């Protein structure tokens, strides 16, 4: 109830007490720890009109009070304001500034986030006036241009029609905005990303027409209002790419590789004082391992390793050579240094961790805590000789929060 | 109760049962989880007469059903025969065979330790009859001695005198058998060992002239029956070393770096029964990892990634021309192949974590569980490309059990 964590690196102790707010379950008990379950029970996603006051009440206290007006007149009538819209209707529509402060707080108590020192820096484009597929593609162009802001990258989210029935559910379908496809082959192998392979034959189904090639960008699947999702394709010239290349090695460039530029998650749900925003794609800018490290070395991706240590002539017979570590640390230094010579945003997880010990140190300070999930904040290289490897860290559910939600064609009511 | 980890990189999956056998407690509450700190306020260590027969009996009862005779006269002769002599002693003594199967089980259970496939090859050393410090010297050299088998190591521990009152206690006041001394500079930096700059002082405090060089191994201080510990210096040639070379890198050797063969740990507490051992110094093999990571690389400890990048010509300016990992994973190869030149046994962080996986399905399978900690069994370098990091782990606290326990030099009633 005053706990305290420590970074062993430095002797630096802090003291949480923001962890007293908590509200949502974490999936642990006193005799176990699910700490490394990928997809806990409570992290996913139908409320009744019952437990909603509670939820928009405990919301807007925490508004009001952040905007030095705790408790005065405009917040009791504000309360009796949604207490009768939801008396009347049963849900609620939220202000315009409600929205972005949710928004922007639903990132801030994202714990397994490293990059959450910027989120106060969040562009919130409010799309609840959309009703049609064609509607949210325009939307979400608009989002695209905006974000990668020609490679100087900006924090963004797009935010359609909240939840109501259930049955009339805005939802992207792609796992996020720009992803390249996944191609089974006769032999059985992947051209292309395999972790999408179910989601392009999907497109495929609903009658895109694949150029079957390692990185080409998958068509947007949009559903607007319980209605079947559409087809359309984002114009080119906003996918903006970076080819991969080696500040030693020339002979990289041959490998032929690439990544898009802008990382935009968009099959997640946001909550906000009880609302269930099912569509919501949301983007910063890269950390250099989420490409280098998961995409391009994950055995169930890409999976460059093999031929990254061939053309390096590497020790490839032995495991203990370590060819694999050291074919990893090429091929990062390699998106790193690509995405700098064309000027699109990036950051090394060096540094995004250094700079996450910087934002635990002013969380703690002026909010008293920082929900953050070491698992996850801990980069997938090199993890001892970054500084949160060393820093304890307290996981807790805070809300407004992103939640993880069902993928759409396996609880979709189709026709 | 019948909960169920995955493998993401091979979609296996395991049903555990095992849990449900859990008796102690773990941090963690359905509100908070703290798979993150590190010396939780569980995992430490006085126990009275009261508690130490459902202790006993429950543990007799896993070693008779052990033996295929669960609750057989035999097993009710022992259960009453403990009870008596718990009712007279307020205490009891395990049989020999009992001893061996408490210790294998307390590895078993140690979840956050990545080597536990060799749990059941552990030669136990029965040290009971020990009395004087001088005798424990005896004793510790012979585990030495035996453990490092020139070079083709083998697993052991050497079991001392159990607490009884508490202030005749048995203590090695070492973290470790064979650790490098610590020697704090007038500047203010440290020659040798960091970790150890406090113990290597409580050292030269009780009389131990120091070579104060760089790799001086420590003398042995050693508490006998709650009596002041006293100092001997292990012979040299029972102390096997590696020096530290490269397979490329000629200029490696000029770093005059080694490190000792046997990793024996002896600060740490065994429980069996309800029983606690203080002094209990066990040894197996090195994971590479644990010299080349964070023994060599971790900035509180002997942090010569600066010294090994200035020699491989390294961009060291800036943070994401990634030359700190580029220089890890040339000490990690130098470590190993060192090891391996000198016919020491080691182990390399891919093997070690694709045997730690094979050992899981052999304990779901004929236990129906594995307790084991994600954030201690991913290894500190390279985690996303060992199997470990894909798969989900369930942490819960077993017995027998290891634990740790305060250091001497700050509980003791001195003299
Ligand atoms: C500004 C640049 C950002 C960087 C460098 C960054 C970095 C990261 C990284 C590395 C992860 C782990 C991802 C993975 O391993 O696949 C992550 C997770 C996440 N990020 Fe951030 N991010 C950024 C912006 C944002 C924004 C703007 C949002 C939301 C508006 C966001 C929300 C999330 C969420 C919700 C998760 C994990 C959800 C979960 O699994 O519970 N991030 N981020
Ligand atoms: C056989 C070769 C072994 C290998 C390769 C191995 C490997 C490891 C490694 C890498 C760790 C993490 C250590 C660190 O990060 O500092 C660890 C932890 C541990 N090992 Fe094993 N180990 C071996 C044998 C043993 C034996 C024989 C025992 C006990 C009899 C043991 C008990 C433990 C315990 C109790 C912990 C962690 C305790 C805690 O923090 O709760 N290990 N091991
Ligand atoms: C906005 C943003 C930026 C970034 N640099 N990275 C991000 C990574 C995720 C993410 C979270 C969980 C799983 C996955 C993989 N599907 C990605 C995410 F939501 C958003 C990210
Ligand atoms: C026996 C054995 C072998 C090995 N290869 N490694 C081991 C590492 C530890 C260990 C556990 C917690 C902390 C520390 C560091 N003080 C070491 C240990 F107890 C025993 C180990
Ligand atoms: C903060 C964190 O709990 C602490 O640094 C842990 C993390 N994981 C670890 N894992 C291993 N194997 N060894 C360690 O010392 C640590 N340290
Ligand atoms: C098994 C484990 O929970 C799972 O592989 C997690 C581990 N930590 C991670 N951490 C990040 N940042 N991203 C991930 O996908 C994962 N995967
Ligand atoms: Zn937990």
């Amino acid at each position: 109830r005053f706990l305290k964590v420590k970074n062993w690196e430095t002797d630096v102790v802090l003291t949480d007490t923001l962890h007293l707010k908590s509200t949502l379950e974490t999936g642990c008990t006193e005799h176990i720890c699910m700490g490394s379950i990928m997809l806990p029970s409570q992290h996913t996603r139908v409320a009744t009109k019952d437990q909603l006051f509670p939820l928009a009440k405990e919301f807007l206290d925490q508004y009001y009070s952040s905007i030095k007006r705790f408790g005065s007149k405009a917040h009791m009538d504000r309360l009796e304001e949604v207490n009768k819209e939801i008396e009347s209707t049963s849900t609620y529509q939220l202000k315009d500034t409600e929205l972005i402060y949710g928004a922007k707080h639903a990132w801030r108590n994202a714990s397994r986030c490293v990059g959450r020192i910027q989120w106060s820096k969040l562009q919130v484009f409010d799309a609840r006036d959309c009703t049609t597929a064609h509607g949210m593609f325009n939307y979400i162009c608009n989002h695209v241009k905006y974000a990668t802001n020609k490679g100087n990258l900006r924090s963004a989210i797009t935010i359609f029609p909240q939840r109501t029935d259930g049955k009339h559910d805005f939802r992207v379908w792609n796992s996020q905005l720009i992803r390249y496809a996944g191609y089974k082959q006769p032999d059985g192998s992947t051209l292309g990303d395999p972790a999408n392979v179910q989601f392009t034959e999907i497109c495929i189904q609903q009658g895109w027409k694949a150029p079957r090639g390692r990185f080409d960008v998958l068509p947007l699947l949009l559903q607007a209002n319980g209605n079947d999702p559409e087809l359309f394709q984002i114009p080119p010239e906003l996918v903006l790419e970076v080819p991969i290349r080696h500040p030693k090695f020339d002979w990289f460039k041959d490998l032929g590789l690439k990544w898009y530029g802008l990382p935009a998650v968009s099959n997640m749900l946001l909550e906000i004082g009880g609302l269930e925003f099912s569509a919501c794609p949301f983007s910063g800018w890269y950390m250099g391992t989420e490409i280098g490290v998961r995409d391009y070395c994950d055995n169930s991706r890409y999976n460059i390793l093999e031929e990254v240590a061939k053309k390096m002539d590497l020790d490839m017979r032995k495991t203990s050579s370590l060819w694999k570590d050291q074919a990893l640390v090429e091929i990062n230094i390699a998106v790193l240094y690509s995405f700098q010579s064309d000027k699109v945003t990036i950051v090394d997880h060096h540094s995004a961790t250094e700079s996450f010990i910087k934002h635990m140190e002013n969380e703690y300070r002026c909010r008293g805590g920082c929900p953050a999930d070491w698992v996850w904040i801990v980069p997938p290289m090199s993890g001892s000789i970054t500084p949160v490897f060393h820093q304890e860290m307290l996981n807790y559910r805070l809300t407004p929060s992103f939640e993880y939600q069902p993928d759409p064609w396996n609880t979709h009511v189709w026709k």
